[PDB]
Formats: C-alpha cells, structure tokens, sequence
C-alpha cells in the first residue's frame, strides 16, 4: 500500500462474489460428464462492480467488503487488482468462505441455473469502518445490506464532515437495491440516494416518475432520489421539485445485463464527483449502463 | 522400475454439495463447497499414492495460481510431476462439479481449454526405466498409440522381469479410442462406452469386446452396484460384488479409485480375482465419503 493523496478516492462498501459461468447446449442431466460451450469465471457483487467501471472511467476507487482468505479471496484479489482497484480497505474474517456460485446458462433457451455457496461471512461492521482514516476518499458509496451498522458508518461521515471546509467534504450515496423493510432507513442519508426499480415495484411503484415522488419524502433535505428503470431510461429528483429524465441509450443487440445497474450506479457517481450537472450525470449514466449492456463483461464500456 | 505411471488429465473440480439436483431455472444454496484436484489420471495418483503406491503424473499444465494449488496438492500427496508438460500458452482445465447428497450422483460441466494434450514427441522424452507399470487415460489417440508402440519397443529389448505392465482406460464413447483396445497387458472399459456399444452387462460386454485385445490381455469392465467382471485368456469369466457403502454420498472419482486399486493389486503379483475384489472394496469405501481421505 502506497501513498494516497487526500481527498483522491471513491470507496465503495459493499458485496463481492465470484460467478463461474458455463454456457451449455442443453441442461445437464444428472450423472453425465459433459463440455460446456464456455466458462467465465467472474468477479461480481455491486459495490465490486462499481469499483471496476470506477476505475475504467478513470478515478482512483476502493472497495471495502468482508472476504476470507482462500482460492476464491485470491482469484478475487487478482481480478480486483486486473482492474486497478485498492483492496487495501478489505475487512478480511478470521473464519469461514468468500462467496460463490456457480451458473449454467443454457443456450436453447436462456435459462439461469444457479447454485449459490454462502457461509454468512459477518458483514462489514461500524466499528470496522471506525477503524479507517476517511481523508484520502472524496466519495463513499454505501450498498445497503446491514442497515443499523451502516447508518453508524453515514453518522460518522456526517461528523467528520462537519468539522471541514466545504471543498474538503466527503460526498456521500446510498443504494437500496434489495425490497427488505430494514433498508428503508437509509433513504434519510446521503447526498445521492440510488433506488432500484425492483424495490420501487415491491413498494407498488409503476414508473420511475411514480417512485420518485413517492419516496422523496423520505430523503434527507437537500438529497437527490434516482430510479432507473431499464429501456425506460432513468429519473432523478432533487430539492428543486424538477423530475429530470435521461432516455435509455441501448445497444444493437443487448448482450449482457449483468451489472448494467451497477454501471449506471458508478456512472452518475463519477459524472456528480466530475462537477456535473445532475442531468448531465443521468445522461452519462445511461449511456454507459445502456453500452455496457451490448458487451461482455466490462471490457469497451469506456 | 519402482513407480507407476498415469498419463492423462489434470483438472480443477470446483464441487458443490447439493441435499437435491438443482432444477432448470431454479436458484439454489448448496450444503457445501470444495476446490479440488480431479482428471482420471490425475485421481488415479491420489489414489495409488494413498495405496503406499510410489507414482508419477504426466499431463499438460499451464502456469498460475490454479496450477500452483493443483501441483501443492500432487506434492502433498507425494505425486510425482517431473514429467509433467508444462506449456506456456493456454489456462488449466476446470470442472463445474454437482454432487447430490441423497444418492451420490456426480454430474460434470468440463471446461476444455484447448491446452495441448500429451504428444508422441513428449513422451520420447520420458526415461522409461523408472517405472514398473504406465497406465494411459484415453484422449489424443494417435498420439498416445505411439506411446504404447514405444513401450512395446522398449520392452523387447529387455528381460520378463524388467518389463513395464501397460494399462489402458477407454472411458469416453468416442470412436477414435476404440484402437487403444488394442494395446496393453489391461484393458478397462467403462459402462458408458459398453451400453453404446449395445451391450447390457459387464459379461456380454466383455464376450463382445475381447476379439479386440491384444494377445494374453485382460480386459476389465467395472457395473457400478452390480460390481466388475473381467476376462483373460484362458476364456474364464471373473466377477467381483460390489461393496457398496450403506450411504452412497460421493461417486466422483469412485471409477478412477476402481482403476488404481486393479493396478495397485496387480502391480503387487495378486490375482486377477483379488484385483477385482479390491478395486470393487476401495472404489465402494470411496462412494461412502467426500474425496480421497480415509478410503485407506
Ligand atoms: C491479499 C490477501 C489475501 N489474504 C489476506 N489475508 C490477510 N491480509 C491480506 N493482505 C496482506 C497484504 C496486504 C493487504 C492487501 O492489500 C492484505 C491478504
Ligand atoms: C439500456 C438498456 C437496454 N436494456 C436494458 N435492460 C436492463 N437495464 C438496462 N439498463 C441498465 C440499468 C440502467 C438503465 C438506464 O437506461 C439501462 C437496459
Ligand atoms: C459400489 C458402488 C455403489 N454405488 C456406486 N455407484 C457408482 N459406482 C460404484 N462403484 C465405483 C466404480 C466401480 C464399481 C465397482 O464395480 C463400484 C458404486
């Protein structure tokens, strides 16, 4: 670990996954050796995701997530460091496994087949957060899981924070990506507040227009709400009462979804830590999130 | 000649431990998870050296951390990978691997990395005087016929004590294998490849594809629970039962344990028989474990 300039980094604090992916001719039938068409095996995980289109996009990027040491920890390492994230920030658990799984697509049909491996590795904690020296990040991205330890992390923010000059605070977002109740609290934090359109459709929510001024009630003053929702494009609402819209920007052929939202999540994210425009960082938003989706992986997202 | 030889695959298996068979489009948690080192013959070392059996691997290995972990685990063993065909350009072979708990099903997405397979010219290479029996897992067939043609050479030039046994595993139904039939003083044969044959036992399959061994060969056909059969010159049909455990948690690799333990017994001077007992009583203690460890 070398020197980081203050106030240089974007961290995010989130999940980290390997998927190895096998693409086959038809469903395997149990007890049969076959060969699969292709095999990927892939870093995946929100937070993880965002670090790597982060670092695509030119800015210095952490991640901050609960690993075990293992084979997975290392393919995982590698595959971060491939992709010019710090790693240094890891909360790495004395006990138990990184996650995993292993997924079958199969080609005649596009079916998924998943087989998740988790041993509830303990989440990133308060007091593991307590422990790290804000001053070299400009921006904290927190993806909701652990929503009482996580609002200690927000509150410890706010208090570093309020002891600096403008130019010297620390740019906070927040995401609420799964529809559980105990996520809900952490729409009262952050600047930016990023909410899923699944989430958005389990509160009964029908468009982007919908959630948005639905749910801007529950941010904090001053808060910027954004919902994309796919081929829909994507919304954002500020204190300003304006509902600003981007178009979606889809490929030719959409190739792969997986994590366009995560794309459009670190998009709007470095375009806001840029100093654009809110519709300026939506638009960007979905056109790299939109071009991602005729790719494989993140390679040419650019 | 002190060691055995096992010319194949090395494979990473990555093994999930289901309670049921995941179905199409379902999302599902496993009990447990496992890295381990597979390939026929790559199992077949495990399996000779836990045996107390000195043995050596030859097989196409690319440089990285998964080879770095698969060759830690040969050397944990005590396998020995001197002749191991390193290359410089491809990745290593891995296994997306199911294991349903309830029955021991083993099911298998093998990944093929193009990596090139074991040549005539690599195996030129091998000094064959260190070893005292060279199973050949069947894949490159032309290529490994040469193999077998060499051995067969070397052997002429030598006494019937000094010797090496050949072995030969046809596993895959792929025609192209068939001349490997063919060659070697032992011959296996899987069930697979039997019932696409058209054959419904070990027996009839074994009457049906003697013509096709060499002179004074033994061919083996192992049957799962309904246990192996083999056939020698003599025309006389040998059966072994199968001992099957009273939990079959884990068949993966249970037919490579089968192979090491006939050659294991062999090796040794036992009958063929006992060979048969054996491989049926180690492959059985395997089916009743996850891995390699306590089959002893
Ligand atoms: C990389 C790694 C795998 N398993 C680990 N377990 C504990 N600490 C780690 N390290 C030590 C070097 C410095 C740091 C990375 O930047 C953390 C690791
Ligand atoms: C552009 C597109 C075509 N088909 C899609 N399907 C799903 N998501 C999409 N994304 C990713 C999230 C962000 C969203 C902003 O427009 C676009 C797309
Ligand atoms: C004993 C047993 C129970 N269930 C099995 N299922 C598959 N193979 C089996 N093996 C291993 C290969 C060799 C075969 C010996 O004839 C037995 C078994």
């Amino acid at each position: 670990s070398g020197l980081v300039p203050r106030g240089s980094q974007i961290l995010c604090v989130g999940l980290v996954v390997l998927d190895v992916i096998s693409l086959v001719d038809k469903y395997p039938k149990e007890d049969s050796e076959i060969r699969c068409l292709s095999q990927r095996w892939q870093r995946g995980g929100n937070a993880s995701n965002s670090c790597t289109v982060l670092s695509l996009l030119g800015a210095p990027c952490a991640f901050m997530g609960s690993m075990a040491p293992g084979h997975v920890a290392d393919f995982l390492v590698a595959d971060f460091r491939r992709r010019g994230v710090d790693v240094s920030q890891v909360a790495w658990q004395s006990k138990g496994d990184t996650p995993s799984s292993c997924c079958i697509i199969n080609n005649s049909n596009g079916n998924r087949t998943i087989v998740l491996h988790d041993t509830s590795l303990p989440d990133v904690s308060a007091t593991d957060f307590e422990k790290v020296d804000l001053t070299q990040f400009k921006w904290i991205h927190i993806e909701g899981r652990n929503a009482s330890e996580q609002v200690k992390m927000l509150q410890r923010i706010d208090a570093h924070n309020t002891r600096q000059p403008p130019e010297q605070k620390i740019r906070v977002s927040v995401e609420v990506e799964k529809p559980r109740e105990e996520l809900f609290q952490l729409f009262g934090y952050g600047d930016v507040v990023f909410v899923s359109k699944d989430v958005a459709k389990h509160l009964g929510f029908q468009s982007a227009e919908e959630a948005l001024r639905g749910l801007y009630g529950r941010v904090r003053k001053g808060a910027v709400l954004v919902c994309a929702w796919a081929e829909e494009g994507a919304d954002a609402l500020g204190p300003d009462g304006k509902l600003l819209h981007s178009d979606a920007f889809p490929p030719p052929r959409v190739v792969d979804t997986l994590g366009a939202g995560d794309t459009f999540n670190a998009s709007v994210i470095f375009s806001l830590s840029q100093g654009r425009s809110v519709q300026e960082a939506l638009r960007f938003g979905c056109q790299v999130a939109g071009k991602k989706c005729g790719l494989q992986g993140f390679d040419g997202i650019v």
